[PDB]
C-alpha cells in the first residue's frame, strides 16, 4: 500500500498586505510590551481588508498552477480544504472555482472538511484520486478568515487569529522521480468533540429553535481534557505511523511541517528537535485555522529550501479530535 | 480506470416516527386539498421531535452495519457525506462516530462536502480509498434535519422539506461477485453558485462584521437560470457519462435512483422512462437535502428489490452548481 507515488507539484499562498504588529496591539489594548511573543509565540499577522475566502484561495491556488509549469485549464479536480465556510451553501469549491475564472469549466469542484485538518485529508483524498488514474492535475485550497472571529475585550482571543490562504497543485511524478508518501495516517478521538467545539453554526442549535444559549457561537475549549486525550493516544499513533515506513525514520527527515494553531505543538518540538528541523509560520502568520499546515508547507519549500529527494513530517492536532502525519519525499 | 471494484454492503434508514400529512398542512395553513400533490409531488414527510442529526445518521449507520453483516468495530473509516451541517466545529464526523459509541475507537472520522450531493462525492472517494486498499469498511452518512428551517408563512417551503438519514457501508466484492462502478462523474459549473445558494452562516457575512443584509439567511434560488444551466451543459455530461461505458446502456439498468429535492427531476424522468425504473422517495419523505439520493438508494433495494448483479444509475443535480451520474452492478 505505501510507498505511493505522489508529486507536489505546485505551491501558492496568499496573505493579507497589511502587518497587524504584536507591539502595535499591545499598545492599543494596554498588554504589557512582549506579551504575544512570549504567550502566543506571534510577532505578526496579517488581517483582510475587503478579500473574501474565495478570493485569497483563488490567488494562492492561481500562484500554486503557475508554479507548477501550468495552466488553470489543465486542473482537472478543484478540492478546497479550509478549515472555516464562507457561506452556507453553497460549499467552497464552486466558490474558489468560479473566483479562479473557471466558472463555466465543468472542473469538479468539491469540499473535504475534517475542520482544521482539512488539507491534510484532501492531500490524502487526492494521492488516491490521483494513483486511481482518476484526475491527473488536482488543486487542493485552504484558505480562512479568522480576523471575523476577533473579540477586542479578550487578549487571548484578538491576538491569536489571522487570515490566510495556500494551495497545491499535487500530481503523479515523472519519470525517474522519488517523490512519494511512505507514510499516512488519521485516527479521531470523537469523545473529545466537545473539548474543541462551536456548537451553534447549524441544525443541532438553529436561531430559529428551541435550542440556543447566548454562548452558541463561541469556541468552548477544554485544554486540560484536550492534551489528556493527547497523552493516551499520541504514542501509539505515532509508533502506527512509522511502522509504516520502517526503514525511514525521523532522522532521515529534514522538516517537520505541523498544524500550529498555538506555540505549544511548536513548544513540545522544540524541546526534542533542533530548531532548524522545525518549520514555524506562527510566529508572522499567527493563528490561521485551516490554513496554518500548508502555510507551513509553502514555508518548507519557498523558505526554507525543501528540495526535491529530501523528506518531511506533516503532522498536527485539531478538533474532533483528530491527529494525523504524513512521511513523505518531496 | 473502469470498472471499478464495488460493493454496497449494506443500507441503512432512519425517519423521524411522525407522519405530517400534506392533507393536515393543508387544512391547518388554508390550502386548497391536494395542493401539496399536484404542486410538489409530496404526500407525507416526517419531521423530528428532539434528535440531533448525529443521532439520526448513527441510527442509520447501525442499520447499514448490521445490513453488511459487520459489527460496529469492523468500520475503518467514517465519512459524513450530509447537506448541511449539525454545529460550526468540529465536523459532522466526530459526531456521528461519538454518537456511535465509536469515541474511544480512533476510526478516522470526516466530511465530505458537495452540498446535497456530498452522498455521491463520498461514495466515489470511498471507492478510489477501497481499491487503493487504504480501507477496507467504509461507512458513509447522511443526515439531515430541515425542518429547523420551516418557514410557516411560505407554503412553497414549508411544505417542500423534510427529515431523513439514510447510511452505507462500502467494500470491494467478495471473489465471484459482480459487484461494480461501471462509469463515474462529477462537473461543476461555479458561474452557477449565485443561482441557488445562502450568502450568510459564514466568514463573508458574519454577522459581526460589515456586509450583513436581512436576507443572508435564505435560499437564494434563480430558477429559470439554474434550467439554463441544465440546457447546456447536461448533454454532454450524459454523454461523457455513458462513454466510459460503451458496452452499457440505460435500457440495461434496472433503476433510476435520483436525487430529488423537488418533483421537477422526477417528472423530467417519468416523460422518458415507465414508472417501475425511477426509484421515488420524494412522495413520503419530502426534500431531505443532502439524505435525498441515499434514500433513494435505500429505498431501491430495500422496497424496489434491487438484486445483486442488477444494474443502477445514481444521478443528480445540486447547489453549486454540479451535476453527478454512476453507473453500477448492485
Amino acid at each position: 500500500v505505501f510507498p505511493l507515488p505522489f508529486k507536489i507539484a505546485g505551491l501558492g499562498r496568499y496573505v493579507p498586505a497589511d502587518v497587524v504588529l504584536s507591539s502595535d496591539l499591545e499598545k492599543k489594548y494596554d498588554l504589557p510590551p512582549g506579551w504575544c511573543v512570549e504567550k502566543q509565540g506571534i510577532r505578526e499577522r496579517r488581517w483582510v481588508k475587503d478579500e473574501t475566502a474565495s478570493f485569497m484561495g483563488a490567488e494562492a491556488a492561481k500562484e500554486a498552477v503557475r508554479d507548477a509549469g501550468l495552466k488553470l485549464e489543465d486542473i482537472d479536480l478543484i478540492i478546497n480544504a479550509s478549515g472555516s465556510p464562507e457561506q452556507a451553501v453553497p460549499d467552497g469549491g464552486p466558490l474558489v472555482q468560479r473566483e479562479l475564472g473557471l466558472g463555466r469549466s465543468g472542473v469538479p469542484s468539491i469540499t473535504v472538511n475534517a475542520s482544521c485538518l482539512s488539507f491534510f485529508v484532501a492531500l490524502d483524498v487526492a494521492a488516491n484520486y490521483l494513483n486511481m488514474r482518476r484526475y491527473k492535475r488536482i488543486l487542493i485550497v485552504s484558505s480562512d478568515i479568522s480576523s471575523v472571529a476577533l473579540d477586542f475585550r479578550k487578549p487571548e482571543n484578538f491576538t491569536l487569529f489571522g487570515d490566510a490562504a495556500a494551495a497545491a497543485v499535487v500530481t503523479l511524478p515523472e519519470p525517474g522521480e522519488k517523490s512519494c508518501i511512505h507514510a499516512s495516517q488519521v485516527r479521531t478521538y470523537g469523545y473529545g468533540a466537545e473539548f474543541s467545539m462551536v456548537p451553534g453554526g447549524g441544525s443541532r442549535r438553529h436561531p430559529n429553535g428551541k435550542n440556543t444559549t447566548p454562548e452558541d457561537n463561541y469556541l468552548h475549549m477544554n485544554g486540560a481534557e484536550l492534551l489528556k486525550i493527547g497523552f493516551e493516544y499520541l504514542p501509539r499513533f505515532n509508533e502506527a505511523l512509522w511502522k509504516q515506513c520502517p526503514d525511514i525514520t525521523i532522522k532521515d527527515c529534514r522538516y517537520v511541517i505541523p498544524h500550529q494553531p498555538s506555540r505549544v505543538v511548536l513548544d513540545y518540538l522544540s524541546l526534542t528537535y533542533p530548531d532548524d528541523k522545525l518549520v514555524r509560520i506562527i510566529d508572522r502568520f499567527a493563528n490561521c485555522i485551516g490554513a496554518s499546515m500548508p502555510m507551513a508547507l509553502y514555508e518548507a519549500v519557498k523558505v526554507g529550501g525543501l528540495r526535491r529527494g529530501e523528506r518531511g513530517v506533516l503532522t498536527g492536532t485539531g478538533s474532533g479530535v483528530s491527529f494525523v502525519g504524513m512521511v513523505f519525499t518531496y
